[PDB]
Formats: structure tokens, sequence, C-alpha cells
């Protein structure tokens, strides 16, 4: 019944409309502290984040799950500052993404389990802020290290009850390998979200995972590089599929009877240093609504297509609550 | 004046200086996210204070911590241990072998601005300014490594702060690094070609010293007679004899000596710090306790050894 946020423990009824895969800043370990001028200043980034979260709140958002791990440069102090200023609950993450430094990548599965447990049970750094989710990743076939991370995440989830969420290359069907590794450790599918799943039109892959009890992360809805095909960097990140196509997968999974397995988000950020220089400016031009894209543009889109309000409320409120609750 | 973690110091205050050392070899943000890996931050700090105090009692007055952003440099820890041990510590900027995505995707102009920020403004929100730029290559330089060496040269040219390198001495890296630094217009007197004691080729070292380069004979205690691939198969005496060999060639003023020691090591296998502590119990005190008396026994005078340990580092670190 209680989940950990950057402001402390809250009850699941307080969570409300929740965006399950978001970021305040997409960076690297220690980067924001060492070079805040990359984002203008730390103050400029904080103010931009507060404006965006306040706009999201006005649109209906009550909670966002910041899936930024240590290697994505998660700065919990920044998350706490912006959460309080915008009055939007933010759930922090532990885990490891695809840029682990030497001190992380040379560790055993036992050592990684203890790190994840430290961030969930004790706290992140010296802040006392506890992680409420574990973020892991693969991009195609898992490397020997990525396999250890998935196993460590599963062991950390089994000891705490906190969920696991993933980054995938949906086109390569990564969810199947991830799922197999999680189950080999005894982890329940109901504790896992196979993210970036809206990057494929293969409904057979999505429904099969949904049938096993997995939560499906249709989390990059505003990602579209239509209009900017001359920009190779933006095209590789955002893709050539429209927001409408990504959004119709929510309808397709409801129509197949898997409304309870759907998690929706924007995968948005206010700062982005782990990619090419002016990517944040390009992204803000594509989607000016930012994190508010789901309640403002996606929810009314699905309403006119025939999806009931109680099903949409069930996806945005009930599903994240069941997912985030420690069991 | 040379910038330290406790503020500016004059050239005369530097004294006996170890030019390539580390308080902790880690990764960006690692020490603050998982201090329990080292026992605790308090335990690491206490071990560092004892090791620096031991080096101080052996004659050392200043150490240059060449730990970069990606080696997990924590300047606030460096400042704490420096105060407690009464040893000056010069912090570093630059990039090593483990840059994260936010660093490795940057242009030469952006990396120059980062290095400049750490030298001119300060490191993080501490106000502590770097007094040396650390860079690295393993064999033939990768496209990104070339960008870093160029950004390092440009940061040095705008500030007067020196550049120190990590090399794969067996693959003759110093020659390529030298060509890149020179193409940028950087004076050889502002560059130290480090890890140069890992080779038996004297002709390579003398040729670089003739061009005006400072030779970093900095891994003297490294001997393994995963632990064998890091320390090497050669003895400390063989590495120490290279100092004498370069003095005999008339390049006394071009030599910089150090230990390349640390008190915490997380960027390698789990129990490597314990393995390293058995091999060399002297730690950072290895140079004044074992290397200097060894050289005095081989016929090297005191004024020459004082020239290598006091005069050369002071001239190298002094912003020119
Ligand atoms: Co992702
Ligand atoms: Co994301
Ligand atoms: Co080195
Ligand atoms: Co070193």
């Amino acid at each position: 019944d209680r989940i950990n946020t950057v402001r402390g423990p809250i009850t699941i009824s307080e969570a409300g409309f929740t965006l399950t895969h978001e970021h305040i800043c997409g960076s690297s370990a220690g980067f924001l502290r060492a070079w805040p001028e990359f984002f203008g200043s730390r103050k400029a980034l904080a103010e931009k984040a507060v404006r965006g979260l306040r706009r999201a709140r006005a649109a209906g958002v009550r909670t966002i799950v910041d899936v930024s791990t240590f290697d994505i440069g998660r700065d919990v102090s920044l998350l706490a500052e912006v959460s309080r200023a915008a009055d939007v609950h933010i759930v922090a993450a532990t885990g490891l993404w695809f840029d682990p430094p030497l001190s992380m990548r040379l560790r055993s599965v036992e050592e990684l389990t203890q790190f994840f447990l430290r961030e969930i049970q004790y706290g992140i750094e010296d802040t006392g802020i506890r992680a409420g989710i574990i973020k892991v990743a693969t991009t195609g076939k898992a490397t020997p290290f990525q396999e250890l991370v998935l196993r460590a995440a599963a062991r950390a989830s089994l000891a705490t009850g906190v969920p696991v969420t993933t980054h995938t290359a949906a086109s390569q069907r990564d969810g199947e390998q991830q799922a197999a590794i999680f189950e080999s450790e005894g982890l329940s599918p109901s504790r896992v979200c196979i993210g970036h799943s809206d990057d494929t039109d293969d409904l057979s892959y999505l429904t099969a995972l949904a049938a096993r009890g997995y939560l499906i992360g249709l989390d990059q809805i505003p990602f579209s590089a239509i209009g900017l095909e001359d920009n190779a960097s933006a095209s590789a990140l955002l893709g050539n599929r429209s927001w409408q196509t990504r959004a119709l997968l929510i309808k397709a999974l409801i129509d197949q009877g898997y409304m309870k397995q759907i998690l929706v988000s924007n995968d948005w950020l206010f700062g982005f240093s782990s990619y090419v220089t002016n990517i944040m400016d390009v992204m803000d031009r594509v989607n000016p609504d930012g994190m508010a894209f789901i309640p403002l543009r996606v929810i009314p889109f699905l309403r006119e297509k025939g999806v009931p309000q109680e099903t949409l409320a069930g996806i945005t409120v009930t599903n994240p609550a069941r997912f985030l609750s420690p069991t």
C-alpha cells in the first residue's frame, strides 16, 4: 500500500495519474555536478523542469516515475527539488542502464544485488531517498554483463517487492530474452514492465508477453522524426513512426483484452547530455507539450476512437498503482 | 602560483613532489553512490590520511592527484585528506579510458570548454581549480582519444597548466601523442609522457627528452614477481635503473618520478587493493624510502635527486 518517492513514503491512492517512464535529465554519472553549464546552469535546468512538471500537473499528471539510473546520471537532489516545487510525486530508480562505468561493469551479480538493495532499503547516496523501481536495459541480444544486471535486478525485486522496468529494442524482440532471464530467477511477470514496446507493430510479440502477466510499456508515444528526415541523429532516436501509430497500440492491446497490462508514458526529459549536442531543442520542437502530451493529446485521441474513459483511467491510474505497490 | 585543493601555493612551498598519484581510482559518482565498496567513506579517508602522513614523514610535501572526472575524482575528499595529513594535493582535469556517453559524444570545442571550466572556474561547486590536465591512449589513438589530446593542448595553451599522459610504453604511444601536441602548437616543456618506465627501449625515451618532453617514470613499485596484466613482469630495480640511465644521457631536468599509487581501487577487480598493498607496503612512500636510496648507492648525487624531486615538478606545474 506504500511506495517510496523523493519526498518520502506515500500511499497508492495519492499516486493518481502516473507516467511510468520519464526523466528529469538524461545524462551520465556525475555529469550534472561537474558541468552544469552544459544545460545553461543547474538553476536553468531546475526551472525548466518545474515549468514542465507544473504544466503536466495542470493537465492531470500527479506522479511520474523517473527511471534514471546511476549511469543515466540520476541526481536525486534535483528530483527532490523539482518534485517539491511542482508538487508532483517523483519515484526514483536504481538499476543500471547501458553505460555502466568500469567500477560497475567489473562487478559480480552478488555485488550488483547489494548495490540495488542499498538504493532501495537504505537510500541513494547520503540523501535517505529510496528507489521505488529498478531500471535495466538491453539493445538486441544481451551482453554477459547485461545478463548479470537482469539477474541482480530480479534478486533485488524478490527481496523487496519493488518492480523492474526495462529499456528494449522492440524491433529485436528483447522482451522475450529479458522475460526468460527474469523467470529463471523466479521473478513474477507482474513485477516487470517491458518498456519501449511501442516501437514495434508486431502485435503477436506484445500480446504474448501481456498473456504471461507482463506489463507492456508503450512509453515513447511522442517520439516521431516525421518532418526532420534530413537529421540523421534525430531520426535514429525518435524513429519514422508517427505518434498516432504508437498510440493505436494502446487501443490494439485493449481490443485484445489486455487493458490491465498497459503502461503509458512519454520518455521525456528536460535535459539530455547522453546524445548529440542540440537534441533537447529538436525534441522540444517536435513535442512542445512535453510530459503533458499523454493527457492533452493521447487521451482525447483514444476517446474519439472508441476507448471508454474508465478504461483510460484504469491504464493511467489503476495499472501503475498495482505495478508500483511492493508485493 | 600552483592551485591545490586547499587554495593557491607558491613554487617554493611545493617541495618534494610526486607527480602521478591517486587518492582513489574509481568512476564518476561511484564513491558517493556506493561508499560501502571501500568499507565506508570514513574508512577510505582514514586510510588516505595515514598513507599521506607516511609519505610526508618520508619527505613528500606535495602529491599531484591525476584522477580525472571519469577516474571518480572527489575533490572534497582530496581537500579533507590534504588538511588532515598536511600534504598539498594538486587536482586534475582531463579524461581517461572510461568516459561516459555525455563525454564521449562531445566535440573538441566542448571538451576544451569543460577542461577550461575545471582550471579557470573550479571543479563542481567547490571552487577548487585543477592544476594539471590528465589524458590517455592505449596503443594507436582512437578518434575520440585524439579529440581529448587536442582539447587538452588547447586548455593548456589558454591557461599555462601542464599536460600529463598515460601511455602503453610497449606500443611506443609517446611518439604519436607528441605529434598531436606539436600540431596544436603546444610546447613539449608543458607535457609529461607518463608510464614510460614500462619499456626497456632507452632510445625512445632519450629522443623524446631531446625534443623537450618530460619523461614520466611513474610506475616504479609495479611488479608481479588480472594482477599480472596490471603490474607487469618486470622488477622495480629495472624500472628504477631507467632514472639513472636518463641522467647519464644528460636529461636530468626532463625526469619526473612517482608511484602511481592509490588507497582505493574500484575500477578493477574486487580485491585488487589488498593485492597491491602486499606487493608495496610502503605505498606512496616507495619513492623516497626505496628508489632514492637505491639511486644514491648507484652513484647518483643528492643535488641531482633533489633536482628531479623538487626542481623539475615545480617548473612543470608552474603556470607558464
Ligand atoms: Co530507454
Ligand atoms: Co527513458
Ligand atoms: Co594510468
Ligand atoms: Co594513474
